[PDB]
């Protein structure tokens, strides 16, 4: 499913990401935009051979098992395909584990380079959450 800005924001707030660990909701929407383009089916392979899955582009070497990433830690204990679902619950739950591991949202290269230190508020402006 390809979400709309406000639609994804509402779904994320309902899932308790709103200001989760200090990151206001705008950070999460901004990240989803540049990571997957609001598309739940997005997949992108990395040079090291791992692949990023879903709306939040969760990585296969650490968080999920995709059956083809040698040494996958699978910390979220879930098959990577579970993250391509129209229901963002598993992505959101796994994301809360990543964001809590000490590095914050810096784990997401796109947040780091395109959202960090920007008016993230603009991403949920006009939304009825």
């Amino acid at each position: 499913k390809v979400f709309g800005r406000c639609e994804l924001a509402a779904a994320m707030k309902r899932h308790g990401l709103d200001n989760y660990r200090g990151y206001s909701l705008g950070n999460w929407v901004c990240a989803a935009k540049f990571e997957s383009n609001f598309n739940t089916q997005a997949t992108n392979r990395n040079t090291d051979g791992s692949t990023d899955y879903g709306i939040l582009q969760i990585n296969s070497r650490w968080w999920c098992n995709d059956g083809r990433t040698p040494g996958s830690r699978n910390l979220c204990n879930i098959p990577c395909s579970a993250l391509l679902s129209s229901d963002i619950t598993a992505s959101v739950n796994c994301a809360k584990k990543i964001v809590s591991d000490g590095n914050g949202m810096n784990a997401w290269v796109a947040w780091r380079n395109r959202c960090k230190g920007t008016d993230v508020q603009a991403w949920i402006r006009g939304c009825r959450l």
